[PDB]
């Protein structure tokens, strides 16, 4: 698809067997999801942005389906007000910026 | 151009008489620049990111050039570590996400 930016690029995703929306975010190095339960091991990490830092649980090898495209990578789960798809997954779905 | 996302989507911009690198940021509603002077009498504005909210300065009617594409709009200035080009400007230069 081609997505214009008059509105936030919020798209349907599937993760952990659940339908969610997430922001296709070219300004995010990493993928950061709203607090949710995922099974298995994780490691404590912190990530920084405009407000300072938040603490997140880092999960590896998480599958996310993004507009029907599969991506697998590292996902951080924590107190973000928006699910963020970062560049680690955007490259896997062949996402580019064009102008 | 077509910009892949293996690395940060940094491009050169011109603003306030200064050449700078900035992030083409689809996850940003607004454009936020590192501490600098801009012409005009600013208004206060709150913006929110990972880590919470910060208070920044809003300058309206600011000229910016982004890879040869001229734009005019509102630009925020505050304690960001990276110059961020947000959707308010990305739409003006005809920038889309594609996959
Ligand atoms: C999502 C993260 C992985 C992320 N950071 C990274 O990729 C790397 C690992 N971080 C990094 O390099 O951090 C270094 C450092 C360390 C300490 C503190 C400062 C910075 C990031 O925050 N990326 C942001 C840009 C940036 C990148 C590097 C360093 C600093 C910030 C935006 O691209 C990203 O798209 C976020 C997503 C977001 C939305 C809101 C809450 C949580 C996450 N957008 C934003 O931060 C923008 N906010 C918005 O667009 C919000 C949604 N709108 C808004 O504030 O509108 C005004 C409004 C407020 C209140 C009422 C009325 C209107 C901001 C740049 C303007
Ligand atoms: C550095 O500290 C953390 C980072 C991520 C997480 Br998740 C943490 O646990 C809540 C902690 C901590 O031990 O407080
Ligand atoms: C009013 O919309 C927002 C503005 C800034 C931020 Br930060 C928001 O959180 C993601 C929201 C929102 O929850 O929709």
């Amino acid at each position: 698809p081609q997505i214009t930016l008059a509105k936030r690029p919020l798209v349907t995703i599937k993760i952990g067997g659940q339908l969610k929306e997430a922001l296709l975010d070219t300004g995010a190095d990493d993928t950061v999801l709203e607090e949710m339960n995922l099974p298995g091991r994780w490691k404590p990490k912190m990530i920084g942005g405009i407000g300072g830092f938040i603490k997140v649980r880092q999960y590896d090898q998480i599958l996310i389906e993004i507009c029907g495209h599969k991506a697998i990578g590292t996902v951080l789960v924590g107190p973000t007000p928006v699910n963020i798809i970062g560049r680690n997954l955007l490259t896997q779905i062949g996402c580019t910026l064009n102008f």
